This record gives structure tokens, C-alpha cells and sequence, in this order.
């Protein structure tokens, strides 16, 4: 009797791996393509989107008022692999074909007098900047992983912050850290939508708090599950993990509507 | 040989509480005065001290790079209390010594042109604020008591992120939060500062990075340990020691620099 | 064994120059920072601190009841030199680390509405104005030897109070001549403070009341002995030394309060 | 041939003790009344005459600039021995034809709308005090040492600023104390007057700063002399000399013009 529509990505594990569906609901998962339309049609009744899926339906969507997934600083997920200063950028290749990197991408490079060309393409940041392209935009546990093939081993010594920019001539740049550079605040890549119209049920909310008290209590846990199927040390994950923003408390809410106002001017209203 | 001391405050648990010191270096605690006096004359070469204590000697102090106890938003252990409105602020009382807070309540007042007396009192919150005081400075563990205490309780339906700011007629001002409607910056409350004529031994700092990923990896058992020794539910402090941001990154840096501006002009530069 | 940590300031010649030890107690010196840390610390029970770093920890110190380093009037060793008028003030050098003088500085400032920027510089009054600085804060036997510099030289003619605040177009700006014209009171710049669990032996205040009265009753002699290690006219230091006021008299714990009240808000009750 | 009147008591010894004459200068010496009357007749051309006499003769008279007889808190020479509060007070003796000292306690009990009778009589404060008098003023040397029969001996480790207030039922109550706690503010006692076409010679001027000089380098040696001569400790007169206020600084001329509007209401301008 209510649908929901997931997206597992490794940043949101500490919130639905350990979930409880309660009495009436159901889920299925997919790529954000998928959701994307269930959302809208029907298909599903909630979903965690993209920050610009939400915004540019804010009019016949809400989002929870206490659930996204955001950041301060470097993401770690949402890479430009370069091999060439910004400045001297001529061809972009957008992979997994995301809506919400090139958003992003579009707000930096516009800021900064850039217009290199962009095109679909697939494959990873490697394959692709050996195919001509001077930068490859990616996102997700693939950006993840190949942002550390490049950079990296993480060794005993030195936090993980302290890891180089550059590796093997390939330069990754956080599109999360690029923000915070331009606008001193935290950004938000998706939030949990459902139509304005159908509400979730309260046994659902409360469900998902209590997963996400569960994850968060416990990040060795989920980050060790998931650094295994992505072929990364557990310490990577767990500050992974750690360093998102999982309650869209005001500075998130403030980058939101930053964000929101730069990409889609003249949006609907963002509600929760 | 290398002599650390430190103060086990409840925010710190995560780092400290499995902290298993290297051969050569032995550690002590006491109260803070006592701590930064040693620090500074030489009977501990690394301590865990307060922003404004560093700041005011940057010149003979340094910081480790990546270990900081900031917040963005609220951090809920400093909190002034009040009946009347903050304009209106005639006499407030301040529960213990303090520099660290008190500085950040005067750069709060001297910021919104507001002036009121501060008087060194005995009490607590409810207490103080009993015997003709507009409003009440406390941090730290009474702090997030008497938060809690005059909020909540909390429920399972709730979040700590929704908890009003006001219960029985009495007003909790989180001065980190105004920090943030300020700045919109985070704040660093803390720092871990060493003589710069004495450099902390790699093995120290390699110890206290595992330290605090299994502090972070085990959030729930961290909260546990100290939850019940203050009379606080597991899943407030567990959700208070999420909030804090511990490897003082770009962001963290950022707010204390602006704050050393503000509090200690003509301070020092500030060196890691 | 009692110790005590001695800074030989000039201003303090008349009473630590022929100090004699009583027995079971010893004496070090050092630079303030060292010291005040070592007294707060526990390493040294009684040293001549500053009046802020007395006020700031008025909680854990306590000083002597007729002891003082203070003024009515001019202290010829606090000056701020410039060559704009002061509200014309952009940016004022800070040739030392000294919390005393800034403070003061600053509580002037406030009270004028004025907040030139203050940097941290090294060099000479002259050679840091002619390098886009407006102002130069120096304190001690270097201000007073530049401030000679400056309006002097004096003549059997003239009296030291005579001198011009000018010369060669930089003003000098004796800040404790600037507390009296906004309070018409004196200024304690320093104390003898000891922590209030450990008060000094009569012994020692004894030898004290005793060398200052030998210092007092041979002005000429004290100032013979350190004008010429100064590179200053023995009449100049013998104004120097008279214009002192020794004894923490009411007057001058009246200045002492009105500037902790100003400069330290909220700080301990000063007891003696 | 300029002439001078020098009243020579203990409080100016430190100035004319070792004062060398030019050529063309003589001095006569003597008593106020004599010195007064002198310098108003044409006898003398320059006296140190009290303030008053001053004040009330501003319009034929200047003073010197940097030359006076000042203090800051008590001046232990002008004081009011009583054997009751001063409220209850009812019959002052005034122990000397001096305008100085009734001026100020003139303006002193009407500040406190006491009103006492006031009669000249002929005495110590001691025997007065015996003979029908409830309150005694007395200025001067014997002022000095009949305050130290009532409230000494003094001790090797008390010191003088430390010695009570009464003694032996008798309280002795110091006017230039009361001026502070009425003002805040030095009291000037004495000036050196001179007919404002008859301007004092250069060497005159030279030959006193030089004296000044000598006497403030030597206190102790001054102090000797005189204190053999009261029949006073030495360290009583130091103290008591050291105490003084020569230079008639702004501190000191602010106190003077507090005092002349009070005691002389519509007074001709202060000239120097």
C-alpha cells in the first residue's frame, strides 16, 4: 500500500542497511534514472533524489525535513579527473549520465569564465582521458574507488586528509570542495522526496531514524560490509561516511537553496 | 620523556577513551588553567586546549593539522540561558572560569551592539537565573544537561535536530549556532598545541588517529560509557559527539581564523 | 623553598635592584609568558606579573596589598606612535607580544569608536611607520629610548614635562596619559601575584618593604646604574623611576578595577 | 635684585634644601602670613604660597607651570583630629591663622551638610582635644608628627601606608583623603606665586630644577635631616616625601581647578 524507491550508494548506507520496512510499506531499488521517473509517475511514492531532481519539482514535491545527504568540504564521490589546469580544459566527458554532477559542474565552471565541451560518455576517468578527453566527470562508489586508484595507498601514517591531489598525472578535483571554495558552505546532493500530495506514514519516519541511530552508531560496522564489495580499505569508508551531513540541518538547508538559486533560477518553492 | 596532558571532556571521548600512548610518552590530566600553564612552562609538552588559549599564543604554540573539537551549528554545551529576550540582556552570570566562552559571548554582544553586565556566580541555570539574573552561561556537561533539561525529553518520533529552544518560559541560545547565523562558518572550539621548540614523536600522532577511528567507528559504545555517568539517553550523546567535526579541515580553520580576528586582535599567526 | 620569578624590568629597579633573598628562597627570571605560566603552573609561588594577567586569573591569584607598578599621568613607556591623527588609524603595528599593552590599547580604541586593524610587525617605531604603518605600539625601555628619541633632546632649561609630543612629524601617545583624560584615574600596569593557597613568606615582604625603601631614598643611584645601560640621560631615567607609583594605594586599585571591568567583562573578584 | 620668600617646611625640602641662588636673588624666609603679606606688599617677589591664596589672588598673581605641593590620597600634614564620628562633631578648633587648611574643611563638611562651630584656639590636636574640643585642624610639621603620637609606632614589616586611623580614642581624619574620595582627584596644596608683570629670572628657574633634581635623587639623605629634627623615624619623612607631587601636572591642575570653583565661586582665570 506505499511504494519507496532506494538508490544504494555506499554514502547512504548508514541510513537504509539496517532499515526495517514497517507494516505497509514495500521497496525497490535502482539506478537514479529509475527512481527519478517512479517518483514522478507513480510507480514509487519516495525516493531519495538528486538535490536537482528535487529542486527543479519542488512544486509537486516535498522533501523530509531531517534527511539528505550533504557535506562540508570534500565529498570524495564527485570527481572531475583532469589532466590539465581547469583553465586549460577543452573536453569533458559526463558519465552515468547524472543530472546533479553536471548541475554542479555547469555552477563552477560558469563562475570561473570556463565553457569547455562536455559529452556523454562511458567508462572510467582512465579509460576516457586516454580517449581524448582532458577532464571525465564521475560520481557515485565508481568515483569513489577510481579517486582512490589514482591518489593514494593510504598508508598507516597520515590521515586520510592528507592524501595528494595528483597521481600518475591524473589530478582529481572535488566538485564538494570546489563549493565550499566558492561559497564557504556545505552542499546537498539528494535529499528524500515524495509527492506534496501522498505523505509517507509516521511508522516509516520513525523507522528510518532509527536505522540511521543504528549506522551511525555503529560506522565500523557498515563501513567494513561495504569497503569490502568496493575493494577499498575500511578506514577510507569510515571516514567516508563520517564526513556526510545526514540531518539537512540549516547550513545544509542554506547550501540547498544556494545551489537552487544558481542552477534554477526562478524554481518553485523548496518545501519540507 | 614526551609528557601529554589531557582533559577527558565528554567531546573528546572519541579520541582519548581507547588511546593507547607509545613507549616514551606518559600523559596526566587536571583542571584546564592547570594544563595550559603547563603547556606553556614546560611540565607537558602536548595538551588539549581551548581555541582562545592557543590563539593567545600562537607565538609559542602550535597545532597538529588534523585534530580539532569544531561544529557547524549548534554544539549544545554552551549555552546561554534566558528569560527575557537577548536585546534585553541587563545582567548575566557566568557558572564557572571560563575564557573560551565568555570570549565568544562577548564577540556575540559587541557584534549585535548589546552590552550587558557578566558577573562570576555559584549555581546552576535554573537556579541563577532564579535570583535575578536575564541570563546564564554554561558549558560543558552541565551545559547539555540543562539543555536537555529545560528541551525534551525526546521520543521516538523526534529528532534532537527538532528539539524546541525553549521550555518553561526559559530561551537556550546555542552560541555555536549563532556563530553560524553570523558567519555561517563553523567554529573550533579546541585544539591539540604543543611548544613549536618541541614537536609531538610520529608514534604519538599515528596513536591518536587509530584512537580516534575506533572512537568514530563505535560512536554507540563511546555514548553508552558516558551517557549514563550524566544522566543523559545513549541517543543524545551519541547524536552530540556526531555533531563534532575532529580533524580541523579548511572549514574549521576558516572559522578560527575569523574568530582570532574578532576576540584577540593583533594575535599571533596561527601555525600547525 | 619558596621561588620567586623576577622580571628586571627597569620600572621595577627600586625594588628588586638590592633585594636581599631571605633565606629558603630562591629567584629566576625569564620572559613573562614563561613566567606567569610557571606561576599559575606551581613551578615558581610569587612573581611581578601585569595587571591583565592578574585580572584574567584573578580566580586562582591573588596579590599583594602594597605592591604596584602604576601611574597618574604619563608611563613614558606605552606609547603609540604615529603620524596620522589617531582617528585617521588604519592599521597599527604591534612591535611585541604583550597582552597588557593591547588590551589597554584596545579599551581606548573601543571607547573612540576606532578599530584600525592590528598586525603583528618586528622593527623600530621610525623604520616600521616609514613601511605603511599608521601606527607603532612599543612598550617598554625601547619606547621610552624611541620616544626620547623622538621629542628630545631635553636641556638643563627645560623638564622632562615639558617635552613636546611631537618631532619630526610622529606624535607620540602615551596611553596611560590616555587613561587618565578618559578616566582622570591611574593606571596599575603591574602586581606581585601569588595563587591564593600559597601566600608568601613574611620574610620575603619583609626583604621587599625594605629594598624599596632603599631604591626610593637613592633614586639617582638606581637610575645612575640603569641610564647608561639604556643609552639614556640619568635625568631621564630619574623621572622615569619618580613618577612610579609603588605601593597599589586606592587610587590605583581604582584604575586596577575600572580597566578589569572594561577590558576582562565578568572576570574573578581582584583580592589582596 | 629679586627677592624671594621661602616658606620652608619639610614637604618642599627635597626643592630648596640644596636650591643654589644665582647672582641678583636673595631669600627671605618666615612664616605663610609673613610670606603672603610679603609677596602681596612688593617685599618678596616669588613665594610657594598655599593654593587659596592663590586662587583668591589669580588676578594679580600667576605660577609657576611645573612647580607645586601636591598629592594623590592622603597628604598625612592636614588633618582633622576628632574624638567622634564627624557627624556628631560639634566644636573644631582651628589650630592656625593658615586660610589653606580651613578652606578645604570648610568645603569638606559642607559637602557632607555638616556644620559644626569653628573657632581659632591655640594648641596641640592632644590638649585641645582635652580642652573642650571635639576636633582639632592641624596643617604643618607638627600636623606630621602628632598624626604618627596617635597612630604609630610603626613596625619593620607594617608599613606606613598600612598604619591605622585612630588611636588612643582619637581618629585623625587626613583632608587630602577625603578630597580623593570626594573627587577621585590629586589635591594641589601649594603653588609658587609670583605678580604676573614681574616674571621670575631664567637662572631662577634653572637654579630650582636643578635643586628639584638633586633632592628627589636623595630622598633618603633629605629625609634624615628633617626627621631628626620632628623627632620622626627617617623611613616616616621618606615615605611622606616621597609621597609628593611636584610638578603640577594635568593631574594636578584639574585637582587645583576642582578645588578653586568650589572654594572660590566666580574666581578670577588660573594663569601660568
Amino acid at each position: 500500500p506505499y511504494r519507496a524507491g532506494w538508490i544504494h550508494f555506499t554514502n547512504v548506507a548508514p541510513i537504509l542497511d539496517s532499515l526495517e520496512l514497517p507494516p505497509g510499506v514495500t521497496a525497490i531499488t535502482g539506478v537514479p534514472t529509475q527512481m527519478n521517473a517512479a517518483l514522478l509517475s507513480g510507480e514509487v511514492d519516495i525516493a531519495n533524489v538528486s538535490a536537482v531532481e528535487f529542486i527543479r519539482h519542488a512544486d509537486t514535491l516535498a522533501a523530509l525535513p531531517d534527511f539528505s545527504v550533504a557535506v562540508l568540504g570534500p565529498v570524495y564521490s564527485v570527481n572531475l579527473f583532469h589532466t590539465c589546469p581547469l583553465p586549460e580544459l577543452r573536453r569533458v566527458a559526463l558519465t552515468s549520465q547524472s543530472a546533479m554532477s553536471v548541475a554542479l559542474l555547469e555552477v563552477l565552471l560558469r563562475q570561473k569564465g570556463l565553457s569547455p565541451v562536455l559529452e556523454r560518455a562511458e567508462g572510467t576517468a582512465e579509460s576516457l582521458l586516454a580517449a581524448g578527453y582532458d577532464g571525465v566527470l564521475r560520481i557515485g562508489d565508481d568515483a569513489l574507488r577510481e579517486w582512490y586508484g589514482v591518489v593514494g595507498p593510504l598508508t598507516p601514517e597520515r590521515t586520510m586528509t592528507s592524501l595528494p591531489h595528483t597521481g600518475r598525472g591524473i589530478t582529481v578535483t572535488d566538485l564538494a570542495q570546489e563549493w565550499f571554495d566558492l561559497t564557504g558552505h556545505p552542499f546537498t546532493f539528494a535529499v528524500w522526496a515524495y509527492r506534496k500530495d501522498n505523505p509517507p506514514p509516521a511508522a516509516l519516519l520513525q523507522a528510518m531514524r532509527e536505522a540511521r541511530r543504528r549506522g551511525i552508531g555503529h560506522l565500523a560496522e557498515v563501513s567494513q560490509r561495504h569497503a569490502e564489495k568496493l575493494g577499498l580499505p575500511e578506514r577510507v569508508v569510515q571516514h567516508y561516511l563520517w564526513n556526510f551531513r545526514y540531518h539537512l540541518e540549516a547550513p545544509d538547508r542554506l547550501g540547498l537553496r544556494e545551489f537552487a538559486d544558481l542552477a534554477v533560477p526562478g524554481h518553485a518553492e523548496l518545501t519540507f
